[PDB]
């Protein structure tokens, strides 16, 4: 048959997508939450318009007791005040309710749908839920906060919980006298009810999707300032943490300005609120006018927050602010095109931080975003940027490295192609065109391809007003359709192309092929995954003679350009701005490496980190033996650009940790030696201080951490000295932030230090400190402590459970812990599920956070079996395949190149 209701009747409607016959225009929403009962009583009146006559209305509701349902109208006199009662049937399987009407409704007539509902405050990071913080005095205090994206709005009021059903919202909220209440838009009025309660009436909203509605009740304080635009920006936090909001304010004002100018679009609201929520699963959520954060994302305290931390805090404020346009002013049509929000937001981070905090050096850190997402696009299990999704759980999965980074990287790839100007003018022509409504994937390429430059040029020139037929316009319309084709290739093909370059004297044979990790070229598995995959890759290259940047658009599977000067080497994808790996056949890889050991300044600094990255990724592909990737780090002795230095190193440091976790002592013991010597010079220049530039500071941290993990006797001596000095000061002497984490994890290696550290985790007012303390706590050798941390996190009283996920991962990466963590997950999967949504980001990082590092044929089968057991019940996530392929990639990489690592390091000890 078809759906059956809770009362055992029927649902008029069978799909989980909603019906487009009734569409909502306005929500009168009223919420009265009682915070000492931990429940809420609410009501709502939805002005709807029906386009096609109907017998039944369909909404979403979940875990919501509905206790009254009427229908009124002022255009259809049958439902004239008071109005006839409706009868509701709940179909909990699609999270839908059906309101059933007495008489067929009239097309083109507005009705008001009214419901009273109630529920207990949720206790789990979604919906309208409870949250606790700690005061400085030791008091513990409660607030209630909403988190809705993507589909939990339906858990706090009945509604049409899809983006595109955009409406206006009117919120009134009732509160005790000791609380305040915030929501999306500033408060108009506060009427005093008679018992002493208060009713906050909020300015009603501009048209917006449901997942963005927010309300909060709490007792936070705030610092306020104004933009040059006239917005009141206010950072809200726990009373005692108010100090820590100053930089949030500083940066968000500067940023909100920048965004307004760059988009040519004012922020539409009158207020903008940043609040720091103590219990909060995401990094932060872009509620229009009321942005919510983990404290670690928004709060900054200078005695304890690191300079990296400030870069982080500046990044997420950049990101959420960008959503005000990309997300709220323009929302994706459906969750397939979620990258239309996140992709653009991740990218604006870069332009906006670079624009407003050049000192934060964020342009040298953006290649990590692409590099990370690349190692997941090197597997078959990867998806494309736009993929269909229908159930809640699929939608949540849609928020991943792909939706965020691949989207942000191909954007930055597009910009280099079109140029900042022509890119900005296409962005404005899109946010302006789709303001207050929705846009699908294609719409974005359309307005970015039909972008005009220098305004309209001459009004009556090359743009839409009274244009002039010229052989430029036929190539402008031709170049416009060229780019709309090329991008659509990037957005619907999974994976990332690898371009093969062969230099045969003035002749370069270009080949493209999907890049694949843990699969060789001579294999049965490889030429069947080269199915139909072909991209329009906009190439770039500089030769060894001239610094000229040539630019060709390869649209074929083979192609040949002609080199005129025919010189020493040729570096493709200059500055690395293009989403693709280049591998040189012949002596190409050999010419470039010698160039690095001779000068190395003959290749621009981005070219280098691209090479370093490209090189090692290609031994993952079998296309290069490991001794040519290691041979490159020899020039790091002279390397002066910190980015290249740190990429080089991490690769080396990855290996050391791969050698531990297994017992590969002799190799691990030699990596330790090839690092501590041969990078001794640079390590020895490092201050134990916060003095220097941002990359100076970052490199000190990176390096001093390296030597103290490798038991380098001096470093561990000095970090100990600072630690006991700190503890013998009862916290009176300050440790420089940049060695703060290193000192705690050196001190943690003893039960004293450790127990003092755990005791001060519970007393610290700086969640930046607490986070560093946790890491240190996690680095303990005893499995007694490690497990106590784990259980403390489950409880959620001492270590708040929002950290459990990340805690498990710190433990599992370290050898004395990888097993404990993996055992704990399997022995508790059911229990862990009651706390998190399978498909929540928290679950996906517990699953891959304890399995991804595995690299032996035995562990693989534990997992394939554990995953199989999960699938058996109501369970399935894409992370299952990606974990497997990754462990596989590691097994292959170990057995193909381990003897070469072993032998390379042995050789090096001979020559020096
Ligand atoms: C969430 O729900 C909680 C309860 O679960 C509510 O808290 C209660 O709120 C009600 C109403 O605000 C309170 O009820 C009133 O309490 C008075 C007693 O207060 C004493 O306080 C001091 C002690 O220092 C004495 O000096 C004083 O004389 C009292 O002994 C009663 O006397 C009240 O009755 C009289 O006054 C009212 C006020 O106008 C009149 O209407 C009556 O006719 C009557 O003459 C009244 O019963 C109750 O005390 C609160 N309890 C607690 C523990 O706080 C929250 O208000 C609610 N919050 C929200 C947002 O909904
Ligand atoms: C629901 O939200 C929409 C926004 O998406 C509201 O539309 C906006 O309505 C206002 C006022 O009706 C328009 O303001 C303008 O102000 C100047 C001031 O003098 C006036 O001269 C203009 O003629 C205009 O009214 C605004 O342009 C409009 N914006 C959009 C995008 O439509 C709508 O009013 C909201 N509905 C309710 C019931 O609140
Ligand atoms: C990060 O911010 C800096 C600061 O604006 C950006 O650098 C600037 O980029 C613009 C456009 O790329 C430069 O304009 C052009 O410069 C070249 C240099 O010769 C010139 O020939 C062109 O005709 C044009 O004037 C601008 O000069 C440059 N400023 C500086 C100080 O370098 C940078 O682009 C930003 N990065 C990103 C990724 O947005
Ligand atoms: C690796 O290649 C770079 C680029 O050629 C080398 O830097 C360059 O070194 C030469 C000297 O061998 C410099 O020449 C000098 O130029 C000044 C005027 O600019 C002139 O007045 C002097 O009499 C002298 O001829 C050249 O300027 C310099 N390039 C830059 C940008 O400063 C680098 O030294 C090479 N690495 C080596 C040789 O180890
Ligand atoms: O950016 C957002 N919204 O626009 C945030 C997440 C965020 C905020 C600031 C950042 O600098 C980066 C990411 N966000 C997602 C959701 C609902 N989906 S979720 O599955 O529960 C989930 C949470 C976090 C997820 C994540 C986190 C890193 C990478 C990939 N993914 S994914 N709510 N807020
Ligand atoms: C909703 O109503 C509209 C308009 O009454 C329907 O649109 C008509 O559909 C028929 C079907 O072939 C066409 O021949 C007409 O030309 C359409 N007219 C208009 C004005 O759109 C629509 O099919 C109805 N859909 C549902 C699901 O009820
Ligand atoms: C539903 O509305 C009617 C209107 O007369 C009211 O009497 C009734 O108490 C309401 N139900 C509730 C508040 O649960
Ligand atoms: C916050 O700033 C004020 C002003 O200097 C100071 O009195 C207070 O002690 C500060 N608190 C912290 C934790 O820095
Ligand atoms: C690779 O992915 C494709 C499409 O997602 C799928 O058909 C194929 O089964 C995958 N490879 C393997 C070995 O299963
Ligand atoms: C490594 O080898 C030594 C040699 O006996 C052994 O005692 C130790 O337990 C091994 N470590 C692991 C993790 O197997
Ligand atoms: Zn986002």
């Amino acid at each position: 048959a078809f759906p059956v209701a809770t009362n055992g009747e029927r649902f008029p409607w069978q799909e989980l997508r909603l019906p487009s016959v009734v569409i909502p225009l306005h929500y009168d929403l009223f919420v009265h939450p009682n915070l000492t009962s931990l429940d809420f009583v609410a009501s709502e009146k939805i002005e709807v318009l029906v386009s096609n006559a109907t017998q039944f209305i369909i909404l979403h509701s979940k875990d919501l007791e509905i206790t009254n349902a009427t229908l009124q109208s002022e255009e259809d006199s049958r439902y004239m005040k008071p109005g006839k009662e409706l009868k509701v049937l709940s179909y909990p399987a699609h999270e839908q309710i059906a309101l059933l009407v007495p008489e067929k409704l009239t097309p083109h007539l507005k009705y008001y749908v009214a419901m009273d509902f109630q529920a207990k405050l949720g206790d789990g990071f979604e919906g309208f839920y409870k949250s606790t913080y700690r005061t400085l005095g030791g008091e513990t205090r409660i607030l209630a906060v909403t988190d809705f994206e993507p589909t939990q709005a339906r858990m706090a009021f009945p509604c049409f919980d899809e983006p595109l059903f955009k409406a206006n919202f009117s919120i009134k909220i009732r509160r005790e006298s000791r609380h305040i209440a915030l929501s999306n838009m500033p408060k108009v009025k506060t009427i005093e009810l008679e018992g002493g309660l208060l009713e906050d009436h909020f300015e009603t909203t501009v048209k917006m999707s449901t997942y963005l509605v927010a309300y909060i009740v709490c007792d936070f304080h705030s610092l306020s300032g104004f933009t040059s635009s006239g917005v009141k920006v206010s950072i809200y936090a726990s009373p005692d943490k108010r100090n820590q909001t100053h930089y949030a304010l500083q940066a968000s004002l500067k940023l909100l300005d920048f965004y307004e100018k760059y988009f040519d679009i004012y922020y539409p609201l009158s207020k903008l609120d940043l609040i720091a929520i103590p219990d909060f699963a995401p990094g932060a959520m872009e509620n229009w006018g009321l942005i919510t954060y983990r404290e670690t994302s928004l709060l900054f305290d200078p005695k304890t927050s690191s300079a990296s931390d400030k870069l982080w805090v500046t990044r997420v404020i950049a990101h959420e602010l960008a959503h005000q346009w990309f997300g709220n002013l323009v929302t994706m049509e459906w969750w397939n095109d979620i990258w239309l929000n996140e992709g653009f937001a991740k990218y604006m981070e870069l332009i906006a931080v670079n624009a407003t905090y050049p000192e934060l050096q964020f342009d040298d850190y953006f290649l990590n975003v692409c590099f990370e997402v690349i190692t997941k696009d090197s597997l078959n299990s990867s998806r494309p940027i736009s993929k269909p999704a229908e159930t809640p759980t699929q939608i949540q999965e849609m928020f991943d490295e792909v939706s965020y980074n691949k989207g942000a990287c191909i954007l930055n790839m597009l910009k280099d192609f079109l140029g900042e100007e022509k890119f900005q003018k296409g962005i404005i022509q899109y946010l302006k065109k789709f303001s207050y409504r929705n846009a699908k994937n294609d719409d974005l390429w359309s307005s970015l391809s039909n972008s005009c430059l220098e305004s309209d040029f001459t009004s009556g020139g090359v743009c839409h007003s009274d244009p002039k037929m010229t052989s430029n316009m036929l190539a402008f319309l031709g170049e416009n359709a060229e780019v709309k084709e090329m991008m659509t290739t990037w957005t619907l093909q999974k994976g990332i192309p690898l371009l093969v370059v062969k230099q045969d004297g003035c002749s370069l044979r270009l080949q493209q092929e999907r890049f694949l990790q843990g699969v060789f070229q001579e294999d049965p598995e490889w030429r069947a995954l080269q199915e139909r995959y072909l991209w329009h890759i906009p190439l770039t290259y500089s030769t060894s003679s001239s610094n000229v940047i040539h630019r060709h658009i390869l649209k074929s599977k083979t192609d040949t350009l002609d080199l005129p000067e025919k010189t020493s080497w040729v570096k493709f994808n200059v500055d690395s701005n293009g989403y693709y790996i280049v591998h040189y056949e012949g002596h190409g890889w050999d010419q470039l490496i010698t160039q690095l050991n001779q000068n190395h300044t003959l290749l621009r600094p981005k070219d280098r980190v691209g090479l370093i990255h490209d090189v090692f990724q290609l031994v993952g592909a079998g296309r290069l033996t490991l001794d040519k990737a290691l041979d490159m780090t020899y020039y790091l002795q002279h390397e002066t650009s910190s980015p290249a230095l740190l990429e080089g190193l991490s690769y080396l440091e990855s290996f050391y940790h791969m050698m531990d976790r297994r017992n590969i002592s002799d190799i691990s013991e030699n990596l330790k030696r090839y690092l501590l010597q041969y990078f001794k010079p640079v390590i020895d220049r490092q201050s134990w201080s916060d003095k220097g530039s941002v990359w100076d500071r970052m490199l000190r941290s990176a390096l001093l951490k390296l030597a103290c993990d490798l038991n380098h006797a001096p470093c561990i001596q000095k970090a100990a000295e600072l630690f006991s000095q700190w503890m013998e000061s009862s916290g009176k002497l300050n440790i420089p932030t940049d060695v703060l984490k290193i000192v705690y994890s050196v001190g943690a290696q003893t039960t004293a230090g450790w127990n003092y550290l755990l005791e001060q985790y519970e007393l610290s007012m700086s969640s930046a400190e607490q986070n560093k303390i946790l890491y240190a706590l996690s680095t303990s050798k005893h499995q007694e402590k490690l497990l106590k941390l784990i259980e403390l996190g489950m409880e959620g009283k001492v270590i708040k459970t929002q950290n459990l996920a990340a805690l498990l991962h710190a433990i599992a990466r370290r050898p004395k812990g990888q097993q404990l963590a993996w055992d704990f997950v399997r022995e508790n999967w059911t229990h862990l599920l009651k706390k998190f949504d399978l498909g929540s980001y928290d679950i996906r990082m517990i699953i891959s956070g304890t399995t991804a590092h595995f690299s032996s044929k035995d562990k693989l089968q534990e997992v394939k079996l554990f995953f199989e057991s999960l699938e058996a019940q109501g369970s399935h996530l894409d992370i299952f395949q990606t974990v497997l392929e990754t462990i596989t990639k590691n097994i292959k990489w170990l057995e193909k190149n381990l003897p070469t690592l072993r032998t390379w390091l042995m050789v090096n000890t001979r020559h020096h």
